[PDB]
């Protein structure tokens, strides 16, 4: 019994040590102590000083250095008795100030427990490093064990939310957000094992295809950055599927934001998605030649960051990885064929260079890489060529040829290889969905894998979009802790700008900032200058969360949850209609490709309805809302501890960065202000009995009990309220009992 077995690797790895004795005299301690900042400049990076002395209304304290500061009692951040470090979830703490939170995550990350709740929150931090806590004998011990039985873990919450979904027969969800590289991929693929574990059959195909189906979305939806080596470029929800006995009947995955952009440019150190390595790394000499595939040095799509392979990893090998998981799934070899095929095609597109100079006109001297892709694309090179430079186009009831220029004919080839890389990945997951998904289901519990808010140096089009969903993710939050605080307080017998900022993006009437942008985007001439001045027409000093800057002529901020964003205009016009010539979808709808076809045959991956990708975008989110109101939703925070990806170095100002933003700091703002600390009487009993002349450590009468320690300390009744299983405790009454003496 691991749970029991203090040697067990459950412990060691998941609590915090626990020694002989358990008396609450070993803590016995005359020091009290206050969270400081030393450099005021530096508001995140605290240091404890031991309070000397105070007024009736400051605290004298002596820092780090031996020098007296004082402050104000009203500003203080008092630091937790000791008894308090390492706790579980931190609304067990007693003061919650923010120094407090930090530390108590600090102290359990310093024991590598890298799981802490906050409430209603499970918060992750990414100690990057592997610790072995997912094994099977890890999965076994979470089976069916209450939050309050088992220590913090990703498996713990999925299995509340598995026990619930039976329970309550209601459809759940786990919202897993947070920065690049914070974990959120991986706390998700250890959801989808523990159900397949706990409520799979035959331990089964099913089974193992749901498995697979992550691996072949990685592949084609995953790169290196410089800020993961695995990074998600796509946002997901995973819809996994039940039948009425609990058993896991189906899944279906819904995609979105894929940054097609990498397909085509990577920043410096950055790689493509892995399927390109992979492929040119393991394909077979013979798929290579049929293929016309070089090294990726030969090819532009693949030689520009200056890496081409990642630390650690084997494209050959993980290729193989790749071809087993889509022959799991079911994909023909044939079809996994085209795939290669399509992978291909794009980087031949790429290498295709473009002359000038003759006129204005592009033209085409060598045509080696235009005949390598229409080779493996199907389609006839001369429509091909025809389409790229001299598209037709209507002026007028005239439809007619231009000639593009080297640059013209450069971009368009690129929104070329764009639509096949984003459309191909559309299919996959169609594709997926058919062998995976539940026409009739009866339950789901669902998984969201997708960023929290984004505040890079840059902010686009993009951003505008997860920050977007974000506000409506924290809305929905903020709306379900309210819900649940409320019923608490009832059971135990116990006595917005969030609207602004949506509305100023999505909203109609007025216009909102999409709705603005498409209005532009329906005037083909319209510019990045028309469309930001329309912006700043209408919000600056308009609009109270909008913001003109002072002096970019191309920027506009926003006052989001997260705090300020700004962003930039350039090309939004075009990234809302994301254009492609139709000479081009001509050729493609030729082609003799059994995939390819689809790509551009299919009303239902070839176009998004005709509406552009904000609307789309409005819509899918909108849809996504819907579905989670009707859940009983989960919620993780993953953190990461640092910018540098390194293990052992948690870091105060980016870690409160985090929790600023994503919610956690702001729900413990607004619980600090009630009763935060909620404790079973008997439990306090437990503890405090020898606080009082009176009590027994045991006792049937635990409210009595609980009433008498407090009586015989004197405490304020307004410090604290009578639940109907509960002793409810306002912020720093509990630290001051823990200060009592014996
Ligand atoms: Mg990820």
């Amino acid at each position: 019994n691991p749970i029991h077995d203090r040697t067990s690797d459950y412990h060691k790895y998941l609590k915090v040590k626990q020694g002989d004795s358990d008396l609450f005299k070993l803590t016995v301690s005359d020091k009290r102590y206050i969270w400081y900042n030393p450099d005021p400049k530096e508001r995140d990076s605290y240091e404890c000083g031991e309070i000397v002395s105070e007024t009736s209304d400051s605290f004298t304290f002596k820092t780090v250095d031996g020098q007296d500061r004082q402050v104000k009692k009203d500003d203080a951040n008092q630091r937790n008795p000791i008894k308090f470090d390492g706790v579980e979830d931190m609304s067990e703490l007693s003061y919650l100030n923010e120094p407090a939170v930090f530390h108590n995550l600090r102290v359990r990350y310093n024991q590598d427990l890298i799981y802490t709740y906050s409430g209603l929150f499970l918060v992750a931090v990414n100690p990057f490093k592997r610790i072995p806590i997912y094994t099977q004998e890890m999965v076994d011990i979470f089976k069916g064990r209450r939050r309050n039985e088992v220590a913090p873990h990703i498996f713990a919450i999925s299995d509340v939310a598995y026990r619930s979904m039976l329970d309550d027969r209601q459809n759940q969800s786990l919202l897993i957000t947070g920065e690049s590289g914070a974990g959120k991929t991986e706390n998700t693929k250890k959801v989808i094992q523990y159900l397949a574990s706990v409520a799979g059959r035959n331990q089964g195909v099913l089974e193992q295809q749901i498995l697979q189906a992550n691996p072949i979305l990685e592949a084609f939806g995953n790169a290196k950055t410089t800020r993961n080596n695995n990074s998600s470029r796509f946002g997901k929800f995973i819809e996994i599927q039940f039948n009425n006995a609990g058993f896991i009947s189906g899944a279906s995955i819904q995609s979105y934001l894929l940054e097609k952009s990498r397909v085509v440019f990577q920043s410096e150190t950055e790689r493509n998605y892995h399927i390109f390595y992979q492929l040119l790394a393991g394909a077979t000499a013979e798929e290579k030649k049929a293929l016309h595939l070089a090294g990726p040095e030969s090819f532009n799509y693949l030689n520009q960051s200056g890496c081409v392979d990642i630390k650690g990893v084997s494209d050959s090998e993980e290729f193989k990885i790749t071809r087993q998981a889509m022959d799991i799934v079911g994909f023909s070899q044939e079809e996994q064929m085209s795939i290669f095929k399509i992978i291909a095609g794009i980087l031949h597109l790429g290498n295709i260079k473009f002359e000038k100079g003759a006129g204005e006109g592009a033209v085409l001297k060598d045509k080696t890489a235009l005949n390598a892709a229409s080779t493996v694309f199907g389609v006839n090179p001369s429509v091909l060529e025809k389409a790229l430079m001299e598209p037709r186009i209507l002026a007028g009831r005239d439809l007619v040829a231009q000639h593009l220029n080297v640059e013209k004919s450069s971009s368009s080839r690129d929104a070329l290889v764009k639509a096949l890389y984003g459309r191909l990945f559309l299919w996959l997951v169609k594709k997926i969905n058919n062998v995976l998904c539940q026409e009739r289901k009866a339950y789901f519990i669902g998984v969201l894998d997708i960023s929290g808010f984004e505040i890079f140096k840059v902010n686009s089009f993009e951003q505008l979009c997860i920050n977007y969903t974000n506000e409506k993710l924290q809305q929905f939050f903020n709306h379900h802790m309210f819900k649940l605080e409320q019923e608490e307080y009832l059971k135990e017998k116990i006595n917005l700008d969030s609207q602004a900022t949506i509305d100023l993006i999505d909203g109609r009437q007025p216009p909102g900032i999409l709705a603005l942008l498409d209005e532009q985007s329906v005037f083909p001439n319209a510019t990045d200058n028309t469309l930001i001045t329309k912006l700043h027409s209408h919000f600056s000093k308009k609009n109270a969360k909008y913001e003109e800057p002072r002096f970019s002529k191309t920027e506009f901020g926003v006052t989001h949850y997260a705090g300020q964003v700004m962003y930039e205009i350039q090309d939004w016009l075009e990234k809302n209609k994301d254009p492609l010539q139709q000479d081009l979808e001509l050729c493609f709808k030729d082609s003799s490709d059994n995939v390819v076809t689809k790509l551009f045959n299919d009303p239902n991956i070839a176009s998004r309805a005709f509406i552009t990708v904000a609307a789309q975008y409005k819509e899918q989110l909108a849809s996504l809302m819907a579905t989670l109101e009707t859940t009983n939703p989960h919620f993780v925070r993953c953190i990461i501890p640092n910018n540098k990806q390194l293990p052992a170095k948690l870091e105060d100002k980016v870690v409160l960065d985090q929790l600023r933003c994503n919610g956690v700091l702001e729900g413990i703002r607004i619980t600090r202000k009630g009763f935060p600390n909620r404790i079973i009487y008997a439990d306090f009993v437990k503890r405090y009995y020898l606080l009082a002349p009176n009590v027994p450590r045991d006792a049937e009468d635990s409210q009595k009990a609980t009433d008498a320690v407090l009586k015989h300390l004197n405490i304020d009744p307004e410090q604290y309220r009578f639940g109907i299983t509960k002793i409810f405790f306002r912020a720093g009454q509990l630290a001051r009992i823990e200060e009592a003496r014996e």
